[PDB]
């Protein structure tokens, strides 16, 4: 529980230090979620998954992907932006659109399922700008305190003595751009992959190949994007 336990317990060691400036804020978000339940409102993902993106090592991140907020439909969000459990079908529409761009860009077959944990295990941070949502109500937790947390995460990544490539999908993700100003960081921005915006420039954006080009141009290893 993020109200009750500290970052050293909740997240990976490097992330716990990176998020020190927002330690009180994370506890406050735990208190917000408690109050939602007390009032009879729900949230997604499950409490134990809210900080999941920060359970993969901070020092290993080479690319971050940033979306808006978790999937609104119960049974979809798992704490890793855009990912679903390997037994979910049909895929969420945003994810189907991501995978159509993945095939168009990379030439790979469609993935077997919607589980993006291989990316997380290969140095991709799968972050949402806001880390909870009320069911059925996209953006319902915008402005409730998560933005300071995810801002802190990006600044800390950007401060490391390492290259970083950010892929910012949609308007709320784009508000992290200022924090990526330093010369070791590069940002790719496009419209969000949901059907409401994907046809404004997400399709054809080739983010995966571009990210790898950028990493190689900074002396870093490219991501193996191939999903099984
Ligand atoms: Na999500």
């Amino acid at each position: 529980s993020m109200t009750a336990r500290p970052l050293s317990e909740l997240v990976e060691r490097g992330w716990a230090a990176a998020l020190e400036p927002v330690a009180d804020q994370v506890a406050h978000m735990g208190q917000f979620l408690r109050a939602e339940i007390a009032a009879g409102r729900r949230y997604l993902p499950a409490g134990s998954n809210v900080l999941r993106a920060f359970t993969f090592p901070f020092d290993n991140v080479r690319v971050l992907i940033v979306g808006q907020d978790p999937y609104p439909t119960p049974g979809h969000a798992v704490g890793l932006s855009f990912s679903v459990a390997p037994d979910v079908r049909p895929w969420p529409r945003s994810l189907a659109n991501i995978f159509d761009e993945y095939t168009a860009d990379l030439g790979y077959p469609l993935p077997s399922n919607g589980d993006l944990t291989p990316w997380a295990q290969r140095g991709v941070l799968l972050l949402n700008r806001v880390l909870t949502v009320r069911p059925s109500n996209p953006a319902s937790h915008r402005g409730k305190g998560w933005e300071a947390v995810t801002e802190c995460a990006i600044r800390a990544l950007a401060a490391r003595a390492a290259p970083l490539v950010a892929i910012l999908w949609g308007r709320d993700a784009s508000t992290l751009k200022p924090m990526l100003a330093a010369g070791n960081c590069v940002a790719i921005e496009s419209p969000h992959p949901s059907p409401l915006s994907a046809s404004r420039g997400f399709f054809g954006s080739r983010p995966f190949s571009r990210a790898n080009e950028l990493l190689v141009g900074m002396g870093a290893e490219p991501i193996d994007w191939r999903l099984p």
